[PDB]
């Protein structure tokens, strides 16, 4: 759906910004600094689940650019494992949120965050 | 969820970029320049439905900035009508996509596009 590589870069950066917000906005809740309302978190996590599927199709062949490392494309099976593992960690978070279980939510949130960082360490410049 | 107004601006601009892509990528399909696969469009429109609910909470009080006109906030009931009417037009598109009806999809796509433009004309600078 992208006319130029820059359009795929803009798309993925936008998608990743919206993850970051739907992930990160739960930080005060998992820390107990903000109240836990199970319905509101269940709804937020379902938005995050949708968003978390979106960036990867905007790293298609030839869409080098942005802060993406060039190994995303030379190592496509490894990049695919990292995004699939991340999305699997999101499924854990969805199960916790759907269950209304704040201890499970806390644990799953930490696992998701570690999976963001695992990908960054391999595949994000800087 | 936004520490500064700039963070709400970045969020809404990202959300609106991802709409634009999930809307606009269907243009060749509604024109017949690309093939119509009912399942693929049904799935795309459900992403667009999720995305189309997101921008509006990032125009909260005091988040002036970007290319947003200042009337978004002085006229909050009118802005709310425009986003709700837009989302209602998205429901029409979802019904068409869920039905696998390309003529209904065409018509609903045009109505959605007109609703994007109606809001821009009132509320987007330039
Ligand atoms: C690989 C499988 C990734 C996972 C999982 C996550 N991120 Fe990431 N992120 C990735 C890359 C390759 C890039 C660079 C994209 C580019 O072309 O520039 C990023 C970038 C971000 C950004 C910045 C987006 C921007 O506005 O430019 C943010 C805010 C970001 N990533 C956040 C983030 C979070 C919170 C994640 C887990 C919830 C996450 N990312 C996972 C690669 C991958
Ligand atoms: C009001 C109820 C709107 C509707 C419906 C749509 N858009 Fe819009 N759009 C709106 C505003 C106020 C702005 C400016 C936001 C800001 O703070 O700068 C926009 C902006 C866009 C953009 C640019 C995003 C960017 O990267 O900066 C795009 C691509 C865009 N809008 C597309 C778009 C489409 C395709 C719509 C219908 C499917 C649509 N918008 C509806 C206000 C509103």
């Amino acid at each position: 759906q992208f006319a130029k590589p820059e359009d795929a870069v803009k798309y993925r950066q936008s998608a990743l910004t919206l993850m970051a917000s739907h992930f990160g906005r739960m930080t005060p809740v998992v820390k107990g600094q903000a109240p836990y309302d199970a319905a509101q978190i269940k709804a937020n996590v379902e938005v995050l689940k949708t968003l978390s599927a979106l960036p990867w199709a905007a790293f298609g062949p030839g869409t080098e650019g942005g802060d993406a490392r060039p190994e995303i494309w030379s190592d496509a099976a490894s990049f695919k494992q990292k995004q699939q593992a991340f999305q699997d960690n999101i499924v854990k978070l969805s199960a916790a949120a759907d269950a209304g279980d704040l201890d499970k939510l806390r644990a799953a949130f930490g696992d998701v965050g570690a999976s963001c960082k695992a990908c960054h360490d391999a595949y994000r410049k800087k």
